């Protein structure tokens, strides 16, 4: 079911967005926030871009959704020091994300 997958991913994405550790990932990283970010991170991703992708019916599979959200975390951990707040946020939100995927029974 297409609309089943859509509904589930939308619920999950909205919960991830409302979480208090999501704030670093809500929109594209701004050049002024991180000058030369876009020279280091070749595949940028953020939750706004994911919202649009979802609305645009891009997430036809679990795999695609997971790949994008994971990219958000791996960009963060590649760019930032391990004890930075942004790195801490990524691991907290990743935990939350996995509980939500499991809670949904969302399998591939
Ligand atoms: N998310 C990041 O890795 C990030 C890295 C550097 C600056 C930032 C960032 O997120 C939005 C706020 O400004």
């Amino acid at each position: 079911d297409p609309d089943q997958l859509y509904s589930t991913l939308k619920s999950i994405l909205q919960q991830v967005k409302s979480h208090q550790s999501a704030w670093p990932f809500m929109e594209p990283v701004k050049r002024t926030e991180a000058p030369g970010y876009y020279e280091v991170i070749r595949f940028p991703m953020d939750l706004k871009t994911m919202s649009e992708r979802l609305k645009n019916r891009y997430y036809v599979s679990k795999k695609l959704f997971m790949a994008d959200l994971q990219r958000v975390f791996t960009n963060c951990k590649e760019y930032n020091p391990p004890e930075s707040e942004y790195y801490k946020c990524a691991n907290i939100l990743e935990k939350f994300f996995f509980s939500k995927i499991k809670e949904a029974g969302l399998i591939d």
